[PDB]
């Protein structure tokens, strides 16, 4: 089952890609999962397994993405792992679909009601007017649950309201790294006189890797991929 050629191959590797993350796993679940597809297409034994030798794969992710959120994670393989502290820095991409009328204590649908205002008052007109309060350098509060937090400041690139159809509003966020896209949506509802929490998230972009272009499907999660992929 052990096939040399393509364990040296593994071996060898290093750099940053980015893999999408289906929404369900945590980051840390996805890392293992994809360490363990690794190892197990060279027929290399397992971390617990290994014999404490060099042939041990490196391997780690630059940025964190959440259980419920889906998009991109950018993966460090080999020595690329020490490039991943200064991937932090990249801007960042999100599309976000918010709800309006409802809060939770997570800030997102996976939480538990919190409050509940009406939001039959508020047009598209409405939103696309407020979008701007939030657009530039801003003062923002990070959620309660996420690791209450003091005020951090933050930077908004861009933001567009995609669609609205009440009480559902998607929008399109280019921003800083530590920018909490669920702070947004909930101050959002707050500043339309209602509240709102965060329905469904996905990162679009972290620095140089987007969904669109360079995000590896798990298909394609093969030690030939990667290296095919790979930002030496
Ligand atoms: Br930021
Ligand atoms: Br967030």
């Amino acid at each position: 089952h052990m096939k040399a050629a393509l364990a040296t191959k593994l071996l060898s590797l290093s750099g940053v890609f980015a893999v999408h993350k289906p929404k369900g796993p945590t980051s840390a679940e996805l890392l293992n999962r994809l360490k363990e597809k690794l190892l197990a297409e060279a027929g290399m034994p397992s971390p617990e397994w290994t014999k404490r030798k060099k042939q041990t794969l490196k391997i780690g992710h630059g940025g964190t993405l959440d259980s419920a959120a889906r998009g991109v994670l950018v993966v460090g393989i080999g020595s690329g792992t020490k490039m991943l502290t200064s991937m932090l820095s990249g801007s960042k991409r999100y599309t976000a679909i918010g709800e309006l009328g409802k809060a939770t204590d997570t800030l997102d649908s996976t939480g538990k009601v919190t409050e509940e205002k009406p939001y039959d008052k508020i047009t598209q007109e409405d939103i696309e007017g407020i979008l701007q309060k939030f657009t530039g350098n801003i003062m923002q509060v990070p959620p309660l649950y996420s690791a209450a937090k003091p005020a951090r400041p933050v930077t908004v690139y861009s933001i567009s309201l995609q669609k609205f159809q009440p009480p559902f509003f998607t929008l399109d966020v280019e921003c800083g790294g530590g920018f909490y896209i669920r702070s947004l949506v909930s101050d959002i509802g707050k500043e339309l006189s209602s509240c709102a929490n965060v329905l469904e998230l996905t990162r679009t972009k972290q620095g140089p890797f987007t969904l669109e272009e360079h995000a590896l499907p798990e298909d394609k999660w093969t030690i030939d991929d990667i290296a095919q992929s790979l930002e030496h």
